[PDB]
C-alpha cells in the first residue's frame, strides 16, 4: 500500500521503504515518486526512503482547488506549497534533520526547502536543475520557456484536426476555424480538453454508429440532406451522396461550408425557412 | 441566461429565443450550442430555435460519471445518451413533433432521434453526416479513423517534449524516456494530461522561481550539485557550473543522464552512499 500524510489543502501520498536515517526524493517533471523505487531498492539497508507523489500528480488528491491565480506564469504558490508538503513530512517522520535529493523540478522544490525549512535540512541534493532566474542570461532562457509553451498550446490544437481534415478532404478553410485557437490562455486549454474528450470518446464511437439504409428509408419522407457549397469533395458530402443515391432523399445545397450555419448564417437561414418555413 | 432540463444523469443546457415552432440544432464535434446563434438570430421570428450544449461539453454538466466502457472505441452509450437528450428536450417543448437540424457529429445523433424516437421528428435535416459504417468501404474509412486517433495521443506527447528538449539541449535518450507514450489508452491519455498540467502550471512558474545565489551560499556546506554523465552539454547541467563557480558548492558527477535515478539506479546509489552514507 502507499502511505498518505494529512495536509492543508491535500492529501499526500508516498512510498516508504528502508532503514535508518530519512532520504526523501522529489520528482521532477513527471511528479510521482514511483521513478525512485529502482533507486530506493539499492539504498533502503542504509536510509528510510520516502518518495513522494507532490501533491499534484499520481496518488495524491487535492482537497481543496488550487488558487485561480496559479496559472499566471508567475506564481509561485505551488512551488511554496510542494517545499512546506516536504518539510511537514520530514518533521512527520524523523526528530533529527533528514536526507533531501531532487531532480530537475523537484530540485527546484528542494531549493525552496532549504531557503524557508533549513531546520528539517541535514544534507540536500540538487540533480540537474532547471531554473534560470539567477542567471546573468535570465532573461534569455526565461523568454525562450514562455515560447515553447505558447507554441505547444497553439500548435497542438492545429496539428490534430489537419491529418484529419485531409483525410477526410475537407476544405482547408473548414480546418482553420474548427481548430482555431481561442484568444485566451484558459480557453486555448478548455478548447483543448474538448479536443481530447472528442478524440477519445465521440470520433471512432459515432463514426461507426450502428445507422444502416433501413434507417434512411424508413421515415425517408422527413429527412433532408444537406451539403454546404464551398466544400465539395470532402468525405461527409460523399456520405451523402451515397445516402441519396441508395434512398432517394434529396440533397440540398446549402451556401458555406462544413460550418456553413456560423460562416454564412443568413444564406444558410434562406436555404432553411424555404425548406421548411 | 441559459436554460436547463434536469435528465437522468445530467443537466441539460440549453439556448432559446424566438416564436413558433421548435426547431433544434445538435452540434457537430464542438459540441456546443453556441455556434447556432448567427443562425437562430436569422430564424428567430419564424421558429422557437433551440441550440442545446450536448451534455458532455460547455455549460451542461454530468450528475453522474460516464460508464467506463465509454471509452471503447465501440461503445454506443454516448450517441445514444445524446439522442434521449434531443427526444426528452423535444417533448419538454412541444406537444407536436419539432423540427430537427444535426450538423457533423450533431446529425448523427439526429439519425439515432429519427431512428429511435421518431414520435418527436416533423422533419430532420442531416447536414454534413462523417459516419460510415453502411459505406461499401466503410473498413477503409473506420481504419483510417482509428489510425489518426492513436497517432495522436502518440504524436502529440513527444512532440512538445522535443522542441523543449531541444533548446534546453538535453540528450535525446533522455527526452525518449521522458515523453515515453505508456502502455495503455487510458495512460496514454493519463500521462497526457499531467504533461499540459505540468505545461501550465509547473514549467513556467518554477525556472523563474524566486532563487538567488544567496540562496545557495547560506548553507551551502549541506548542498551537493548533481550532474549526470551521459548527459553533458545540456542546459540544467549549465545552470549546476554557475552554481559552482559562484559559490564553491561541488559538483559531484554520478551516472547516467537527466534521468540518472531511473537509469543507472545501481551507480546512482553507489554514488549517494559515497556521499551520505
Amino acid at each position: 500500500g502507499m502511505e498518505t500524510l494529512e495536509l492543508q489543502g491535500a492529501k499526500l501520498r508516498y512510498h516508504q521503504v528502508g532503514q535508518g536515517p530519512v532520504l526523501i526524493f522529489i520528482p521532477g517533471a513527471n511528479g510521482t515518486g514511483d521513478i525512485f523505487l529502482p533507486l530506493a531498492e539499492q539504498l533502503k539497508d542504509h536510509f528510510t526512503v520516502v518518495a513522494v507523489d507532490r501533491r499534484d500528480y499520481g496518488e495524491s488528491e487535492l482537497t481543496e482547488p488550487l488558487p485561480d491565480s496559479a496559472s499566471n506564469p508567475d506564481s509561485d504558490y505551488r512551488v511554496k506549497r510542494d517545499a512546506q508538503d516536504i518539510a511537514e513530512l520530514a518533521k512527520s517522520l524523523s526528530d533529527e534533520p533528514v536526507y533531501i535529493l531532487g531532480s530537475s523540478s523537484g530540485s527546484i522544490v528542494a531549493m525552496h526547502v532549504l531557503k524557508d525549512y533549513p531546520e528539517v535540512v541535514k544534507k540536500i541534493a540538487f540533480h540537474e536543475p532547471p531554473i534560470n532566474t539567477f542567471l546573468p542570461d535570465s532573461t534569455y532562457w526565461k523568454d525562450k520557456n514562455d515560447d515553447i509553451v505558447h507554441q505547444i498550446l497553439t500548435e497542438g490544437l492545429e496539428k490534430g484536426m489537419k491529418t484529419f481534415g485531409e483525410t477526410l478532404n475537407i476544405a482547408p478553410i473548414d480546418a482553420k476555424m474548427m481548430s482555431q485557437p481561442a484568444d485566451t490562455e484558459e480557453g486555448r486549454i478548455e478548447q483543448y480538453k474538448r479536443t481530447m474528450f472528442w478524440l477519445e470518446f465521440e470520433i471512432r464511437q459515432y463514426t461507426h454508429s450502428n445507422i444502416t439504409l433501413d434507417d434512411f428509408t424508413k421515415y425517408s419522407d422527413k429527412i433532408t440532406l444537406l451539403n454546404g457549397t464551398d466544400s465539395r469533395g470532402s468525405f461527409p458530402q460523399d456520405v451523402n451522396f451515397y445516402i441519396n443515391k441508395e434512398t432517394g432523399i434529396p440533397i440540398v445545397d446549402i451556401p458555406g461550408g462544413h460550418l456553413g450555419y456560423i460562416q454564412k448564417p443568413e444564406g444558410f437561414a434562406d436555404v432553411l425557412l424555404n425548406m421548411w418555413g
